[PDB]
C-alpha cells in the first residue's frame, strides 16, 4: 500500500524544535513525499520560496538512499486562490504551456510526478465552468505525460490531486468516474468536517458520526467521504485515506459544558508554535499536562480540554483504526498532511519520531 506524505515549505520558519526542514525526513517512512507547495507565474509552473530549489535537491536527493521511494511536487492549496487555476485552464494556449513547464520542471528538479491543489474548481469564484475544464486540465497532463514518458525514455510523470470530502464541492466541479481514470492516485482529504468557523465544538476528523446527527450533519466524516468518492467511480485502490497529524482547537463559552457540542466563544488559543487559532499540531496536543482526554465513542477519535480550550484531534490509537478502516475499504493506502505537524523529532511527546505516521507505516506495511 501507499503512505502518501506532505512536506511544507513554510515549515522551516517555525521556531525551535519545530523547525523542519528536509533534513528532518526521513527517506524509508513514507512511499510517496509531496512537496507543498509551488505556485503560477504567467500560467507557468513556480516556486515560492527564496530556497525552494535548494531544497528540492534535498528533498528528491533522498531517492538515493532510498531508490524505490515516490515525490512529487504540489500546485496550489487553500490560500492558493482559484482565479490563476481558473485563467490558465481558460485557453489551450496556456494549458499547454502549463503543461510544457509542469514537464520540464518536474524533470529539471527530479520530481517523479504533480499533485493538482486546485481548491476548489466550480467554487471559491470558480465557474462551474471550470468544473469541465479541470476534468480537460487532467487529461492534458495525463496524456503530455504518457507522451513525454516515451521520448524522454524516464518513468511517466505521476499525476494526483488533493480532493475535497464535501457532497457540494464534489458535484461543483469533480468529474469523478472520468478525472479518476487520468489520476494515479486520489488524495482524499479527510479532515477539516469541524473547526472553529462553528459555533459549537465538533472533531476534525471523525471516521463516523455521532447518533445525534443526520441529514447533512450526517456526512461530516471520513466514511462519509470515502463512500462519497468510491460511489461517484474512484476504484478504491487509487483512493487515499488523508489523514490529519494536527486537530481543531475551539475556546468553550463555559468551562463546564466540555462535550461535543458544547458552546464555543471562537478559536482555540493559538499554539505556541503554529502560531494560529483553531489549529494545534499533535506535538502542541502531546503534551497538555493536567487536562482531560476523552473518545467519542461514535466517531472513534479523541479530543482534549483544559479549562476554556476545547481540541478534537488525531492520536496513535485514531490512526490505528482508521488504517484499518481503510484495509476492510480496500482503499489504495492513506495520505498524511503534514510531516512537519507530526512530533517529526520526538521532541515533546515522548513516542520517538514521526509517533503518529510510524504508526502508519506500521499498520499499513
Ligand atoms: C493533502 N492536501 C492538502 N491540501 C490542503 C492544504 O492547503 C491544507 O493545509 C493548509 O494549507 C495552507 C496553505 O494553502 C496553510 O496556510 C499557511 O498557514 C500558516 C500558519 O499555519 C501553519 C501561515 O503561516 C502561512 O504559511 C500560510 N500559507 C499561505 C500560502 O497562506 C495552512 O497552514 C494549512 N493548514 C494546516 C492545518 O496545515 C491541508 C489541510 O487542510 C489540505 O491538504
Amino acid at each position: 500500500a501507499k503512505l502518501v506524505c506532505y512536506f511544507t515549505n513554510w515549515a522551516q520558519y517555525r521556531q525551535g524544535e519545530a523547525r523542519f526542514l528536509p533534513k528532518d525526513l526521513d527517506p524509508s517512512l513514507c512511499t510517496h513525499l509531496i512537496y507543498a507547495f509551488a505556485g503560477m507565474t504567467n500560467h507557468q509552473l513556480s516556486t515560492t520560496e527564496w530556497n525552494d530549489e535548494t531544497l528540492y535537491q534535498e528533498f528528491n536527493g533522498l531517492k538515493k538512499m532510498n531508490p524505490k521511494l515516490k515525490t512529487l511536487l504540489a500546485i496550489g492549496g487553500w490560500n492558493f486562490g482559484t482565479q490563476k487555476f481558473t485563467d490558465m485552464v481558460a485557453t489551450a494556449n496556456n494549458r499547454q504551456t502549463f503543461v510544457n513547464s509542469a514537464i520540464r520542471f518536474l524533470r529539471k528538479y527530479s520530481f517523479d510526478g504533480l499533485d493538482l491543489d486546485w481548491e476548489y474548481p466550480g467554487s471559491q469564484g470558480s465557474p462551474a465552468v471550470d468544473k469541465e475544464r479541470f476534468t480537460t486540465l487532467v487529461q492534458d497532463l495525463a496524456n503530455a505525460f504518457q507522451q513525454e514518458a516515451q521520448t524522454s525514455g524516464k518513468e511517466r510523470l505521476l499525476l494526483s490531486a488533493a480532493v475535497p470530502a464535501g457532497q457540494t464541492y464534489v458535484d461543483a466541479g469533480y468529474e469523478v468516474d472520468k478525472i479518476a481514470q487520468n489520476l494515479d492516485f486520489v488524495n482524499l482529504m479527510a479532515y477539516d468536517f469541524h473547526g472553529s468557523w462553528e459555533k459549537v465544538t465538533g472533531h476534525n476528523s471523525p471516521l463516523y458520526k455521532r447518533q445525534e446527527q443526520s441529514g447533512a450533519a450526517a456526512s461530516l466524516n471520513v466514511d462519509a467521504a470515502v463512500q462519497q468518492w468510491l460511489q461517484k467511480g474512484t476504484p478504491a485502490s487509487k483512493l487515499i485515506l488523508g489523514m490529519p497529524t494536527y486537530g481543531r482547537s475551539f475556546t468553550l463559552a463555559s468551562s463546564s459544558d466540555t462535550r461535543v457540542g458544547a458552546p464555543a466563544t471562537g478559536s482555540g488559543t493559538p499554539g505556541p508554535f503554529t502560531k494560529e487559532g483553531g489549529m494545534l499540531a499533535y506535538y502542541e496536543v502531546c503534551s497538555w499536562k493536567g487536562a482531560t482526554k476523552q473518545r467519542i465513542q461514535d466517531q472513534k477519535v479523541p479530543y482534549i480540554f483544559r479549562d476554556n480550550q476545547w481540541v478534537g484531534f488525531d492520536d496513535v490509537e485514531s490512526f490505528k483504526t482508521k488504517v484499518s478502516y481503510l484495509k476492510q475499504k480496500g482503499l489504495g493506502g492513506a495520505m498524511v498532511w503534514a510531516l512537519d505537524l507530526d512530533d517529526f523529532a520526538g521532541f515533546s511527546c515522548n513516542q520517538g519520531r514521526y509517533p503518529l505516521i510510524q504508526t502508519l507505516r506500521q499498520e499499513l506495511s
